[PDB]
């Protein structure tokens, strides 16, 4: 009776984020400038919006399994605005913490 | 070889956010050892966090989209939440839809089929 059908994020670093969620796995259709990705159900949709002219840390954190977490946040730290927190480490399940362009904390799970 | 495993909100509205999502249809559990509430649905975990206010509120980038059944009764009981308001009433769509807003102002998005 339940279903998460959509996530959409407004961004004001569009060409940023496509490039770090086309890295962890989505992939975008083009039609505000807006890219829609959709993946077991759930639509993942990027949305161009201006600079809010006051940048706050936003409240969402996101949390992927992903496969190859070294390779991926390798190239993730070449996406513009894009930083890690915490490297790749073995835990109880390889895991590591990357920032977006956005700066969501993004948790990765290999 | 990508999974989406968790979508978590820190909030200042805990208790408002987790009588919203409730509602929505998600069974939090509380931590037995933040203040922490932590959902479980299709392999997601949801998760809701209490932090304290942030003394510059910001409307979020966030937008959350839903299905459910019963949708008229589900947001009349979503606006019996402190701070939660519909912002598109029940409408018939090509799939009826209201779009309602959290206590932290996301803007959630609910569709019946």
């Amino acid at each position: 009776s339940l279903l998460i059908t959509s996530i959409t994020i407004n961004t004001s670093h569009l060409q940023g984020m496509l490039g770090f969620y086309r890295i962890i796995g989505f992939q975008f259709t083009a039609s505000s400038e807006v890219h829609r990705a959709v993946h077991n159900g759930v639509e993942f949709s990027l949305y161009s919006i201006q600079n809010p002219q006051r940048s706050q840390i936003p409240s969402l954190q996101l949390g992927f399994q992903i496969t190859d977490l070294e390779k991926t946040v390798q190239e993730l730290v070449k996406i513009p605005g894009a930083m890690c927190i915490l490297d790749p480490t073995d835990m109880p399940g390889k895991k590591a913490i990357v920032l977006d362009p956005d700066g969501h904390s993004i948790e990765l799970c290999e």
